[PDB]
This record gives C-alpha cells, sequence and structure tokens, in this order.
C-alpha cells in the first residue's frame, strides 16, 4: 500500500568521511544549494556560509548520539546576521504529484552542541522542511519541533492530493531550510524519507 | 501551569450576524488584513477579494457542521488566479515572548463546500497558520492538514523558547493565511487559542 | 402648463455609493418593497431575493452604458423560480388624482448583462410599470419594450383623467415590478419621472 | 410579416340581423375569462354578460360603424367597481417562437349615449394581454384615452429571445374589462396578431 519515493543521497552518506567530526564544505552530491538570498558563495571556506556533510560517529563532540542514520548528516551554516534570509538544500525528484495520494515527508533535524576551537554552538537558527510540486510549496513544517542541544528530532510534513489538484504531474521536490532566526546559525539534517499511499 | 494568552475577537463573534450564511466584507474588529501582495482592496464588494465574518449556523449551505465556536467564522476570499500571492488575518498581541515557555497556537481551518447558481465552492487554496514574535515567524503550519469539503480541522503550531532567545520580550503575533495555491480560493478560520506553559 | 410631480429618491441616488458595482440590500430610501407574494425577506443577503441601490459607474461589468441618471440604479432580484410571484418598488406620492389631467410616467428599465465566476446574468424576468390612484392601477406597461442585454430603455405610461373619474382626490402612486417570468431574474430601474398636464 | 390565425377575430359570428341588437352568450371561438366569477353561466340583460353586438348603419352607441364588419364583442359587468375583472380569452394553435417580434392589435370601444334611461357615460378601463401558456408575456393595461363613442387601436408588443422559457407554449389572447368605473361595458373588435423576425 505505502510506497517509498526514491531520493538521492537521502542520508547524506555520500561522500564517505573517515575521521569522526570531520566534514566537507561543498554541496552534498545529489542535492542542490537552496540559495534564494544568495547567502552561500559558490566558493566556500570554514569562515563563509557553507553546507556539506559531517561524520557524526563514535564519540562525536557535537551530539549526545550518533547520526540518526549511517555515518553522516548534512549541515547548513550561515555566517550572516540573523534575519539576513534563508538557505539550505533542495532536491527535485523524478516522481510527480499523483491524485488521491497521501504524501509523508520525514526528516531528522539536529541542534549542534558544545564548544569547539573556542566557538560556542549553543542556540539554534530554526528550520523549515518543505514538500514541493514544481516550485509550489505544498506543505511545510516551519520550526514546530523543540530540539534540545545535542539531539535530533523527526519533522513530519504531510500533503493529501485530491482528484483535481492544479499541480498534478509536476515533479515533487524537497527543501531543507536554515531559517537563520538566531545563532549559533548552523542546522543539521539526516534520513530524508518520502512515502506515497493511495487514499 | 498552562496559561491562556488573550486574543481580541478570537472566534470572530464580532460583529453579530442575524441570518444564516450572511457575512461582512470588512476586516473583523480586533484583526488587521494581512496583505503582503495587495490582493485585497481597501474598499471591498461582494465581487472583489475580501475578508470578514460569516454566520455558519443551522441550515448552512456551506458545511456539514456548525461553526467550530459560537455563530461565526472569519473568511478570506481571493478572486485572483492561483499563485498571485497570499492574504489573510493578522493580530499582534499584548503578550511578549518569555523564556523557557512552550507556546501552543490552535485554529480551526475550514474547507467550504457546495454550489450556488453556477458558483462552485469545490477545492481549497491551502492555509498557513503562523506564530510571530515581532516581524519573525517563530513557527508555522503550512498546509499539513488534509481538510474535506464541508469540514473544519484544528491546526496546532508550537514554539518553545530557551533562556537566550533573540526575540525575547517582543510582541507575540498570529497570522491566518490563504495561500491561493488553487480554487475555490476561499478559506475559513475560527476559535483561535494561544496558551503558554513554563518548561 | 406641464408640471412635474415630486417623487422621493426618484433616481435612487440615496444612498451615495463610492465603489462601482457596489450595492445595498435594503429597500431604497423613499420607497417601499412591493411584496404581494412575500418573495423578498425582511433581512436580505447575497443568497436571498433582494432589492436596493446599485452604482453603475465607469467600468461597470453589467451594462454597455452608465446609469440612465446620476450614479445609481434601483435593482430587484428574485431568487425563487419563475412563476413564483412578483415584487419590486412602490411609492405613494403626496399628489392626488385631479380631473381633466394628462399624466405621463417614465422610468428607465435595465436588463443586466454578463457573467461572474459561473453566475450568468443572461436573460430577463419581464417588467411592469404602474401608475396608481389609491389601490387601483390606472394604467400599466406590462413588459411591452424589448430591452437588450446590457442596456436601459424608457417605459412610458399614460393616463388621462375625466371630470367624473371614480378615483379623483386619491393619492397617486408608482409601482416598478419584477415579473419573475424567466431568469436571470434581476432587473433595474432608474430616473422615475411623473408629469401632470391640464387637458 | 406572418399573420397568426385567430378564430372569430372580428366577432362576426354569429350574424345579427337588426342594427344595435346583440347576443348575451360567449362569442364562438372565444371563452369567457372569468377569474373572479363575475359572469354567470346563465345571463340576462340585468346580469354581467358578454356576447356580440351589431354596430351597423345609424348605430345609437358610437360615432362610427364597427371597426370591422358588422359586429363587436362586448363585456358588461354588473358588480360594483373593484369587484374584479372578466372578458374574453382565446388560446391559439401557434406557439411561441424565438427571435420574433409579435404585434397584437385590437380596437377598444367606449360606448356612448343613453338608451331606455341608461347612461353609458364613463368607461371601466381595459387590458389587452398576449399569453404563452398561462403567462402574460406583454399587456396594455389601460394606456389609451378612449373618447365616448370611439374605438382606438391598442397595440401590444413582445420580443422573444433564443432561450425564452415559454418557447413552444401556445400563444393566447385576453381582452379584459377592468371594472375600474362605470358605465362598465367595454367593446372590442378586429383582433390581429402578427409575427416577424427580430
Ligand atoms: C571556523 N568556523 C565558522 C564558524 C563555525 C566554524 C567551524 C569550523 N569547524 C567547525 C566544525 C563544526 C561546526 C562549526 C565549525
Ligand atoms: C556547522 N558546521 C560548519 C562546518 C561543519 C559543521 C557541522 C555541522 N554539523 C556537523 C557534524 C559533524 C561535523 C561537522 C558539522
Ligand atoms: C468565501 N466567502 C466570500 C464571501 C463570504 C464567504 C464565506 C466563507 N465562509 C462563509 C461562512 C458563512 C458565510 C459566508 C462565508
Ligand atoms: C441583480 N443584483 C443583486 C444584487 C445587486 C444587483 C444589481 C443589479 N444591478 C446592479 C447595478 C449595480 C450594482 C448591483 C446591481
Ligand atoms: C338593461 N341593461 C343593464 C345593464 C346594461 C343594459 C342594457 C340593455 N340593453 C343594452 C344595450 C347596450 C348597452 C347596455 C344595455
Ligand atoms: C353593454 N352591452 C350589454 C348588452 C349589450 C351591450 C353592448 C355593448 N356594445 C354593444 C354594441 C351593439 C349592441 C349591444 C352592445
Ligand atoms: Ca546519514
Ligand atoms: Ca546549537
Ligand atoms: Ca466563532
Ligand atoms: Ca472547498
Ligand atoms: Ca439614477
Ligand atoms: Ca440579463
Ligand atoms: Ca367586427
Ligand atoms: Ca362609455
Ligand atoms: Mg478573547
Amino acid at each position: 500500500s505505502v510506497v517509498s519515493i526514491p531520493i538521492n543521497n537521502a542520508g547524506f552518506e555520500d561522500p564517505f568521511i573517515e575521521v569522526v567530526d570531520d566534514y566537507t564544505v561543498d554541496t552534498p552530491p545529489g542535492w542542490t544549494t537552496y540559495n534564494p538570498n544568495n547567502l552561500v558563495p559558490e566558493k566556500r571556506t570554514t569562515w563563509t556560509s557553507n553546507n556539506g556533510v559531517g561524520y557524526v560517529g563514535p564519540g562525536t563532540q557535537f551530539y549526545n548520539q550518533l547520526a540518526p542514520e549511517g555515518r553522516n548528516i548534512g549541515y547548513i551554516y550561515l555566517a550572516q546576521k540573523p534575519g539576513s534570509g534563508v538557505a539550505g538544500f533542495e532536491q527535485i525528484l523524478d516522481a510527480t504529484l499523483e491524485p488521491d495520494t497521501n504524501y509523508t515527508l520525514k526528516v531528522d533535524v539536529g541542534n549542534l552542541a558544545g564548544t569547539f576551537k573556542g566557538l560556542s554552538f549553543a542556540g539554534f537558527p530554526g528550520y523549515r522542511v518543505e514538500l514541493l510540486a514544481g516550485d509550489t510549496v505544498l506543505a511545510a513544517d516551519h520550526n514546530n519541533l523543540f530540539i534540545k542541544e545535542g539531539e535530533f528530532k523527526t519533522s513530519t510534513v504531510t500533503y493529501t492530493s485530491t482528484a483535481k489538484d492544479l499541480h498534478l504531474g509536476q515533479k515533487l521536490g524537497i527543501r531543507l531550510v536554515n531559517l537563520l532566526q538566531d545563532k549559533f546559525s548552523g542546522l543539521d539534517f539526516d534520513n530524508v524519507r518520502l512515502t506515497a499511499e493511495p487514499t
């Protein structure tokens, strides 16, 4: 009855990282950088806004737990001051909106904890998880969960299509967004799952 | 330890409406028209985009139930084509954002049903319910409930403040939004409730 | 020697209306609702039989002309099925029927045109314009003029009193009647004029 | 311009031999329009009545001969003004057609003089109606001023449209005495109904 919709690099496991708490600063394969406010430069450093993957592995300093799934999470970090805009990840899927279907989008959202190289990761920028059809946002979870420092929680976004939806046949999309509402303005995501069930 | 946050005209019971299925075309008292795309004119007619209150009482042609609370609901109707923008209701409260507090916003959202002499009320434009602090959207439910033709369902939006939140001491706010993602592009709200509970 | 008999609100200009195609749903001031079949309720809505005044200004969707006189017209719309009865406007004048006098009553009658979101204004219910003395209809034009969609035409009713008329000294009166013989079952009136002239 | 057929349109049936003589029974081809039961089944000279009258050479009642042929059709109502209305009705075989301008004409007579001590001064008012089914499409309710001893031609106009509700219903004619005043007799003659494209 309930069907899994394929998503590329849904657990950010690509690329493989060898040393715990190491990370990349380039867009994860299979994802695009959602950049409506042009906060993330094409060429990144550890100083600029950036995104990529990080290995949340045995004895990680940043969390009270391992990655929700496999080795890695996907992160978005924004250097600009709170209120300067939003950015994150986007992926347009091969699947299209079908009529009389219940879509359930689940993503794990992480609030980084601790102190590293004299930098405090206390605080949280807010998140939004969006399900798209074309570039319409069908349904979204704008920051409803409370996520304690050093944990992940599962966001759930749901849409139900009717027989005559205007967006039928448009490609489904997912956006994972750093709201940059506060500092520390890094946000982690993991284990994106999307299911469809005929109504 | 749960506390009610007072909201003016929270069930749109002002003004009194005498005749079932009658309605106003002016901003309900205590509310303002959220109008970021200027879709709703200053001077409204029965022919234009409009908002107001509407009596969903015994014998309603619009619903398979009465108003969620009292006699009336607040409606926002947009005449423009899907994707023209959004509009709805906004109210800024006296209450301010306090630390270590779980805020819970609930609102009933209505999908109007039926026909009238060639007019069709089938379909639904999408909703979003927002909790604000100042100009910031702290949390929002963007269209996650599926709502059948001729029913209301309760949307719940939640935010939890920490001790160090950047928006502490700013005025809480509520926005009820017609997404205009499809037609028929009327949307109803009722029974707005906001509670605050120390963590 | 042609004298014009004063009629209150003869051109439906009270009340003043700001917005083109806006309208009241209350009997126009100076008039009463002629309601022999009780088709028009005391409290009217968008969904009921109604009457009132309507602003036909530059840009109106209803007519290929402006109002015959000033800004406004007086309208009567009947929701009930054709054959259900008649309704409209009546005004009893201060003037009385005098002997050996030619009476000329003129009124412009409007047939609405067009379409609104599935609603059609195509068709016309028939009109009757009546000159009264007391409760007696002295003369009436029952639907003799062909009125094209989106235009007004002038109806003229004539009565010549003799020295021995049964009704001498009775109060003159005017009735503007929606016949409800077909649909669309709204029609409009404007610019009511009554003159008296010694024979 | 098409002539729509009407039976006994001139009230020429029945033939009357003596000038100013008359019948007191419903003219052939017509029915008595009687919504208020003012006219009895059995009529005398004292009751409300209807019939035909020979307005021939030297007629006492008019300044002219019948508008058409020998006879007119009359309606007289004995009841007091305001008691109601009565007259003649005929349903035709022709039915309402769209995009058509219908013109109904009838001459309407205001009887004059004194006869056996009765004054015919005054006039009850008239209404000429065009019908489709039992709907009055159009009517002249007493718009003409008719002088004592004259006939004047009443004209009733209706224009049909493409989606008229009454398309295909039988056309009909009513000639009505309004009983608004006395003397409360009313005469008609020369009923003509034409049709032409819009
Ligand atoms: C030098 N900068 C800019 C601010 C944060 C950052 C990091 C460098 N390594 C990191 C590892 C984990 C989280 C943040 C950083
Ligand atoms: C916020 N930033 C900036 C650079 C890397 C980083 C991480 C966020 N979560 C992480 C988990 C594991 C390793 C690194 C990061
Ligand atoms: C969508 N619109 C436009 C005008 C009023 C209307 C209503 C919506 N809900 C209602 C409930 C009761 C009465 C009217 C309305
Ligand atoms: C048929 N109806 C019912 C409600 C209003 C209306 C109008 C008719 N002519 C009008 C001219 C101007 C404004 C409104 C109307
Ligand atoms: C005896 N009565 C009472 C009512 C009218 C009448 C007439 C008798 N012959 C008539 C000839 C012409 C007109 C009227 C009458
Ligand atoms: C008003 N009444 C009642 C009985 C006869 C009648 C006539 C009316 N016109 C007439 C013309 C010629 C002859 C008789 C009548
Ligand atoms: Ca992972
Ligand atoms: Ca943190
Ligand atoms: Ca309410
Ligand atoms: Ca609906
Ligand atoms: Ca006017
Ligand atoms: Ca029309
Ligand atoms: Ca004849
Ligand atoms: Ca006479
Ligand atoms: Mg309150």
